[PDB]
DNA sequence: AAAAAAAGAGTTGACACCCGGGCGAATCCCTGCTATAATGGGAGCTGTCACGGATGC
């Protein structure tokens, strides 16, 4: 989308976000985003960052 | 110089017949009635644009 958002169409219906296409399956939850964007750890309010 | 008849008309009975209207008979159309248990549906694009307009918050 030009809002630089991802839609889902299926045979050429109303347009919805794919996100609802996603929680249909098994993924739901956290697991859509933890198998596309890596996390990287960071420390509990240490001594400076 | 005269004077009556095959046609031309006109009918008068004498069949030949040809669809019409009935008498039949033979046969079509409608309608309903069947008693174990039946319980939500199958394609169709989706390889043209572009314009010109109609709804919505």
């Amino acid at each position: 989308d030009a809002k630089d958002i991802v839609y889902v169409r299926i045979d050429r219906r109303r347009k919805l976000p794919a996100t609802t296409f996603l929680y249909a399956l098994g993924m739901d939850g956290e697991e859509i985003l933890t198998t596309f964007y890596d996390v990287v750890p960071f420390e509990k309010r240490s001594g400076g960052w």
